């Protein structure tokens, strides 16, 4: 049967047919011209309050892996930044490429890196992450470029979780991850108003892309690409290119914590 993907037949340019949505007027990534956005002096900084994140589970959804939180309390959370209110982490998960020239959704000056973070935050305010995603304020995912350099620790416990979730609808115990560890040194950002860059793709999203990119090994991006988009005994189709390409900024402003 049909199902969305990454794939020729299913890919990002077919989304629209199940998703309308996919042509609206908020939609994400896009590429991010740093010669038009402006610096804007009323943003905040960002407050990451991770110390007390619980992680519990790592999950193959057939189109990445999310790494899962306990988001009944204010565990871990994002605050400032251009947030009003307190935004609560449910889950992470990373877009990547087959070759380290590609992965990334946002682009930075039609710059593409190998893979990105996306860190999920519903808004407490609407009490539950289903009643967040009906609002257009409803979430704030903090994205994080990912180059090849050096190694990333904190990404390390991730790597080798991944040959025990290689296919999809597989799962793994996840306790006691450290979500800190995939930050890199700054928290400067560039803002927008966006939304989910896999179906429903509703546009629910304040984007936070963070201008410094961590750096990871090029060991650890292959574990990633070792993954499959298939169930269990089904052929292997590897995990690689679960990006959509930029899409149209149309009548949006993108902010700059910095200048
Ligand atoms: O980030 C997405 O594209 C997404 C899609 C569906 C549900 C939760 C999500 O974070
Ligand atoms: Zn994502």
């Amino acid at each position: 049967s049909h199902h969305w993907g990454y794939g020729k037949h299913n890919g990002p340019e077919h989304w629209h047919k199940d998703f309308p949505i996919a042509k609206g007027e908020r939609q994400s990534p896009v590429d991010i011209d740093t010669h038009t956005a402006k610096y804007d002096p009323s943003l905040k900084p960002l407050s990451v309050s991770y110390d007390q994140a619980t992680s519990l589970r790592i999950l193959n959804n057939g189109h990445a892996f999310n790494v899962e939180f306990d988001d009944s309390q204010d565990k871990a959370v994002l605050k400032g930044g251009p947030l009003d209110g307190t935004y609560r982490l449910i889950q992470f998960h990373f877009h990547w490429g087959s070759l380290d020239g590609q992965g990334s959704e946002h682009t930075v000056d039609k710059k593409k890196y190998a893979a990105e973070l996306h860190l999920v935050h519903w808004n407490t305010k609407y009490g539950d992450f289903g009643k967040a995603v009906q609002q257009p304020d409803g979430l704030a995912v903090l994205g994080i470029f990912l180059k090849v350099g050096s190694a990333k620790p904190g990404l390390q416990k991730v790597v080798d979780v991944l040959d025990s979730i290689k296919t999809k609808g597989k799962s793994a115990d996840f306790t006691n991850f450290d979500p800190r560890g995939l930050l890199p040194e700054s928290l400067d950002y560039w803002t927008y108003p966006g939304s989910l860059t896999t179906p429903p793709l509703l546009e629910c999203v304040t984007w936070i892309v963070l201008k410094e990119p961590i750096s990871v090994s090029s060991e650890q991006v292959l574990k990633f690409r070792k993954l499959n988009f298939n169930g269990e005994g089904e052929p292997e189709e590897l995990m690689v290119d679960n990006w959509r390409p930029a899409q149209p900024l149309k009548n949006r402003q993108i902010k700059a914590s910095f200048k």
